[PDB]
């Protein structure tokens, strides 16, 4: 069947969902929900239908403001000028990313990713799963500590108001006092791009038999 994929907002600000997709035929969504502080929505994956699979990534975009097709644009993971949908890629932003794949008998595959940025804590958790006696699958990908805090100095990044807002990898491809302040925090996610080569990472999880996923976007200030 077709997995569905709920966002909860506890960030402590609104949220502008984002999404981006490989190239790969996976179909992306017309549009996205924006959640204020504390609310949800929930969508489904079209697994059913060609390609048959869905590898992408969802994201929070923060301090919007504007007008949709115009001036529309965010402090945090701006993706375009649109409000319900990406229409480029996305600024460096916190990640949760999946690989929906009907072909797959492990799949769906998710983690979250925070090669690109540290903006908000992100958990990736599976909803009515069904783990075999003595497996460790469909575990839960994050942490919900705000790991803001210990960014790099030279990483951080405000709002114009002066908020620390966001922590931006200086260096995606390669370990960085970035990467080990994040991997110390939370090691159950990738802060840098070949992190899941290391011996004994936490950085990707399965689960082959849940109905879907609730990915929660905790407080960040």
């Amino acid at each position: 069947g077709n997995h569905t994929v709920t966002f909860v907002n506890h960030t402590g600000q609104t949220i502008w969902l984002g999404s981006t997709v490989n190239a790969d035929g996976s179909v992306n969504f017309a549009s996205l929900p924006t959640l204020a502080d504390g609310q949800s929505a929930t969508v489904t994956i079209p697994e059913t239908s060609a390609p048959g699979h869905w590898r992408g990534k969802f994201f929070a975009r923060q301090g919007c403001t504007g007008t949709s097709g115009r001036d529309f644009h965010c402090l945090v993971g701006d993706c375009g000028v649109y409000a319900d949908h990406c229409a480029t890629g996305e600024q460096p932003a916190s990640l949760a990313e999946f690989n929906f794949d009907t072909a797959d008998g492990l799949a769906p595959w998710y983690d979250v990713s925070y090669v690109n940025a540290f903006s908000v804590p992100i958990t990736i958790e599976p909803v009515n799963a069904a783990v075999p006696p003595g497996s460790a699958s469909c575990g839960t990908a994050g942490c919900p500590e705000n790991l803001l805090p210990y960014c790099p100095a030279a990483n951080r990044q405000y709002s114009p108001s002066g908020t620390l807002i966001n922590c931006v990898n200086p260096n995606r491809d390669a370990p960085t006092s970035y990467s080990d302040a994040i991997k110390s925090h939370c090691p159950k996610a990738y802060a840098w791009s070949k992190q899941d080569t290391e011996p004994g990472n936490q950085t990707m999880y399965q689960c082959a038999s849940c109905t879907g996923f609730t990915i929660t976007f905790h407080r960040a200030s």
